[PDB]
């Protein structure tokens, strides 16, 4: 059985900036930087509506007793790299994708259970660099994203075509990872506004409002499919 797993560090720039200055841990903390915006705001932060992006002003409206660092990028690319090379030296292929995220593939013997592998990750890269991160677990790569939001925080998640509809169906189509806002207010003003429905809509009503392809690849996320392939 072939697997794949997303592995995505929990609010990694402040989680690094909270090893360089430990007496903030359970509190409000917001890193700005490239006017200046918000680059990593802590889940206490997030509590209050900030959110990465908005401008640090703005931040400071809605969360006054926060502590605001200043990014430092190269820290956060040396910190990264540790744990790239972490995963990767565990001998399977590998995709890494920003600072953040990475997926793997594993082949595995048809009663192997994947979260083993995903517990090791998580063991491996708290053990070297004081880091928590989630892993979502599936056969592809959009599901196992989508597995890695049920996941957070601190832990795994199983996505496949037994659960994906129970835990999809009523969700509205921008929950899939793929699928976008303008997508999903679109296809709201076509009468559809569940993943359940988009799963079944006629390929048609989909390939005249999209476009041929992106009509099937609505089609191919919406029932739980999607790239397979991790390539180094």
């Amino acid at each position: 059985t072939k697997w794949v797993l997303h592995v995505d560090l929990d609010q990694f720039l402040a989680s690094v900036e909270l090893r360089r200055r430990p007496d903030l841990r359970g509190q409000p903390v917001i890193v700005g930087g490239s006017r200046k915006v918000v680059t990593c705001a802590s889940y206490e932060a997030r509590e209050f509506g900030v959110h990465a992006g908005m401008p640090l002003r703005a931040a400071a409206r809605r969360c006054p007793d926060a502590t605001f660092l200043p990014s430092d990028p190269a820290a956060y690319d040396e910190a990264s790299e540790q744990v790239m090379g972490l995963l990767r030296d565990l001998g399977h292929p590998l995709e890494v994708w920003g600072w953040d995220e990475a997926y793997l593939g594993a082949d595995l013997p048809d009663e192997s259970d994947p979260v083993e592998v995903a517990e090791r990750i998580r063991t491996v890269v708290a053990a070297e660099t004081g880091l928590s991160c989630s892993v979502g677990i599936s056969d592809n790569k959009q599901r196992a994203k989508v597995a890695t939001g049920f996941a957070k925080p601190a832990g795994i998640y199983v996505l496949t075509e037994a659960n994906w509809m129970t835990v999809m169906g009523d969700r509205p189509p921008d929950a899939l990872w793929g699928v976008g806002p303008k997508t999903t207010k679109k296809l709201a003003a076509m009468g559809i506004t569940t993943v359940a429905d988009l799963a079944v809509t006629d390929p048609s009503v989909l390939t005249t409002a999209f476009g041929p392809s992106t009509g099937l690849w609505l089609l191919l996320l919406a029932k739980g499919g999607g790239d397979t392939e991790v390539s180094s």
